[PDB]
């Protein structure tokens, strides 16, 4: 089926006492494989803010593991976000 998915972007490990000022864009993912029972809306792409300081930085977009599916393309691949200390 090699489904093309549209996933919402989620931020992981957002530093405590800090807030993301940027609205996270959606992500388009091309895949290879088959899977009839995997909730698309329950699937997410993510950016890992582990150890980030306030300001504007670029983060690599990644995809949460999906059974029987291999991610072959992710757009956008990188996202620019702004972080502000509380």
């Amino acid at each position: 089926r090699d489904p093309t998915l549209t996933l919402s972007l989620i931020a992981k490990n957002t530093p405590a006492n800090s807030m993301i000022m940027t609205k996270l864009p959606s992500v388009r993912v091309k895949t290879e494989g088959y899977n009839p029972s995997i909730n698309v809306n329950e699937l997410f792409a993510y950016v890992d803010l582990s150890g980030s300081e306030p300001g504007e930085h670029d983060y690599e977009v990644k995809v949460e593991p999906i059974p029987n599916i291999k991610i072959v393309e992710i757009s956008p691949r990188v996202v620019t976000l702004q972080l502000e200390h509380h």
